[PDB]
């Protein structure tokens, strides 16, 4: 759900402090300290995505606007705790993907721009793009639409169109766009269904379809629709 | 013209600033209180290299000093500024090359490390050649000779070597590098000349030419001569 | 012998700080004042993770009790620092790859993982992955298995994965991956053998064997064995 | 009323910025991008108070839910805004003590921990007390009652001893003391009456009446009564 | 004793963190995770001596070596808890004179520069001397020498000259200068004696005598040597 | 000259580097990288002054902008540094009050507050005025005339009125204020002639003369004019 990957991450959290004392502080700061998940989370974006210009406490302020303003995208963040923790066997606590994985931070913090930007507030999500981009190498622009239950494994260098599609459950890795072709305006990146996985640096270029539960292999350039639960790679890629 | 497009840029920034209330003070701190391009530019690079070991106030003096001996470095910034614009339908301000793109930034820094470099100031010119690729994702060797008018694209992992050669209007996409096949020195890097536009994920290996408004495949790894006009795709790439 | 490489950087260091005034104080803080390269690469290491939940004074606490309870670890370091400078002809000087190079860095700062997942001390060994991820965007999991007179060569979008072995003398450039095909867990990542060079944006996937001295194209995917010497290249790659 | 002083403030704030660029910034974060005056006081206090180990960012949250558990300490503010600007001829705009003055911001500081100390959070109201002492050098303890319309001038040096009292519309200088004789235990600190001056560098001390609007001479070290209206002088202090 | 004064300290700071969780990370980073008294002490000066030009990255290392070099330093500072603790009643714990008092600070940070002092590295201690006056706004010079018990209460304005002598178990309040008359060099500041008590604003000038336990009133002027057990008082100081 | 003050403070800054290698990181960067005393102080005071809000490569542009349209004021401060070097006998380094006395860092931060209220830029005078106040302990209004050849010594808790006068060779303690007696407004603060010295913690209030090279006993309440090469101790202050 939501309060119990909460209570779960709050409890993890103190014996995770009392086995490490170097890092006590670091719980107690992160998640100890804070009564929601939106706490905690708004914590640790305002604190990453901080900078001489714009610092934490300057851009705290404006997530947990966001987080008042719109509920839904803490829950969203929930969704995505749990995602990473089924589909990355590596991963058995429920607090790693909160504290540790910049690729769930990066969505996270898009979450918070996409929200700016559907509020027309898009020199904020502009901002925020690129700061994201600069902290955790992910731009996604905030015009996609993106679901839950997502993972950006590594997450380095991926890039996200601004009509880009994503649903739930889908997994991508390291380096893959899902960019353009050419055609400089309109409906032209991919609509990734869901389920989908997608492997390290995978280029998937058009307003195509990647249907549902789709495989797409490592460095694959995509530029044709992708039947559902089919697999396709090469450059460029093709069914196999 | 150089002053035209601050006259612009300033415009924006009045407006930009009224909109946003939270953003207002970034636009002041970066634009507004700056008496030209290179003022701004010179704060805006100082606070993104910023480290603990090198702060801003320590940056600034060395970007200073270069904009002052070299002037027309401002210049081509200005040029990229119109070049992303008019490249970008995405992009209708001429401030936001300037103020959010990495890939611009990337470019302007590195342009600081050339003239260091063209002036036996070369530890400060690895300093900065680094601090590049730590702040932006971009490495960019300071012997590199790049020409205005220029794109990085979203620019995480922008790899380009010692002996490229980037002319005008160019225009590359994240992921990709200018690279060698192996011949440790000498010439041994691309030419890539004007109006060449450059896929996500491409590997242009070797002092090969890549002909003018040459347009190259994403993921494509280059590794002989394209003709100008020409379209270059696959692994190894081919002429489509 | 590490006494000597200290002893080459130290004095390099004192005839850099005479020609560069402007990054004199630099040198010093970063290599000068210090009476061995731990204390060198502590400071700096402490210094490039830094972030404001976790300050540098409370990392290079960590880093230095690594180097007390493992000082070969520092030796290891010294050994890179041998290859980078011969294995790259463009890095003349022993201090470069020490103060620059955020491959040297990454996978130093691993080494500090990898004593700490072997001390059982995997909440630290986590946080600092991936630090090490936001910082140098190098994710190397900590109990990879990773020898010297390692190269990462410009690093940026490089991924290890947990099971993944590197051996002595490998050369490893941007945006490859050393990852997995989906079995979720068990030996699952590749077994790189000693002199290996992986070439820009490789992907190899699979608990699979890549040959003492062989050499893959760049953006190949590799999936099947490579024989010792041999060349692989494509997309999915064939011994070339 | 609040709202009243805080309109006037955001008045002069939109003036002030227009009229000097360099400060434009300043004056965005600290009171334009707020929407009342608790958002800005907490801002200016959290950034002030700030250190390595506390950062803005955690002393905000703590500031700003005592506003919320006690939103008459604002008011108090607004109150002690319109006496310094009406006591002192020479502070014409409402916004200065509220962005300038050290004094005015350890009397508020010290609010927090008063509302903390009676909330019997007596770690985090010392924690306070001392930071404000080593941020604005005034030390007061939390324990004292501290009315309204109040103006610590200069402040420097100023300390207030645990059964203080200060009723409304008192002045106090740089260098005084409200402190005690040796009594270890008890009411054993000066009862401040309205409309109090205290001159620069006074010791008052034991648990002793000053009256409703009595002068105290500067450097005069008072162990008697003082009646009311009247002044007060020497060392020892006497009547005059 | 150290080592009984550091685990009362670990102990009440346990205790103090479970009670207060906004706290608890500044509980865990200033005493849990170290070891002993003297890295705890080292992390807090460190930290609040800290600027931009000298981190605290930089000094913790400087004190350290103190501390390694000559171990009594922590002693002095474990009998100065003690002293505050049984001195001041209004002081429970034992962590706090080393949590929040800067009296406390400042006198632990002298005690580095006059380690500094006499092995002739004078610029670093007066570089320290001068950064503990901005701090803590407490001027000693390094030569000054002072024993242990010593409790500097508020200690906003305290001053200290070249050659003055404190010995144990002696309390001075805010304002007070040890200071000369006028000769410009030689022995030329007061030298107080064991268990004097120092009223706020007492201005001590030459190199006269302050009787063991004698007591000097607030804002006194002594010129005089002052008689054991005996009390001065006025501008100038006389006895009873 | 200026000149020779700077290469006589460069000189010692070589050597000192020399001899203290912990701190030759601090020489290289508050002197030898500068080329004269402007850059040298300007960066000096930027980071002294820093805060979170308005950060030190902010504040350097300002204090640059002043030292370019008023070159004098660089002139005074070598002026104020000789001063400190033979009025202070334990001061034998040209360095010294360059780069380590607050009161010297006081009074050229004031100095550009002057210049600041002389051109009617009264809110960025205020704003330094008061930051000179947290950063030294130390308030002077940027309208107090004050001359050359000054010492502020230890500085802690001096307060300087806005009408005040202070000409050359002036020497003042700490916790001194030339004040007033309570006349709200016009020529209301003393008028300090040549030569005078102030003993620490004396207050001396409204516009009365104290004549050249009179003694001020510390302590004292000076209400009345004092003569030249008079000397006035007391409270009130009594010719002597």
């Amino acid at each position: 759900m939501t309060l119990d990957v909460w209570q779960h991450i709050r409890q993890e959290a103190k014996e995770l402090a009392e086995n490490e004392p170097m890092l006590a502080s670091f719980f107690h700061s992160t998640i100890l300290k804070h009564q929601n998940l939106g706490g905690a989370l708004s914590y640790l974006l305002a604190n990453k995505l901080a900078n001489p210009i714009m610092p934490a406490i300057s851009l705290r302020e404006i997530i947990e606007e966001a987080y008042q303003s719109n509920p839904s995208i803490i829950d969203c963040a929930a969704c995505d705790i749990q995602a990473v923790r089924h589909r990355d066997p590596a991963v058995e606590l429920w607090s790693t993907p909160l504290l540790y994985l910049k690729g769930f931070h990066a969505i996270q913090s898009y979450r918070i721009t996409h929200y700016l930007w559907n509020q027309n507030r898009k020199s904020l999500a502009l901002y925020l793009q690129n700061q994201i981009s600069v902290a955790f190498d992910v731009d996604i622009h905030p015009a996609a639409k993106i679901g839950h239950g997502i993972m950006f494994d590594h997450a380095t260098g991926i890039v996200v169109g601004e009509t880009s599609v994503i649903e739930n459950d889908v997994s991508i890795l390291q380096g893959v766009t899902l960019g353009g072709t050419g055609k400089e305006s309109g409906d032209r990146h991919p609509k990734v269904r869901e389920g989908v996985m997608i492997g390290a640096g995978a280029k998937i270029l058009g307003n195509i379809e990647v249907g549902k539960y789709a495989k797409i292999g490592a460095n694959s350039v995509v530029l044709n629709p992708v039947p559902e639960y089919a697999t396709a790679a090469g450059v460029p890629a093709r069914i196999v």
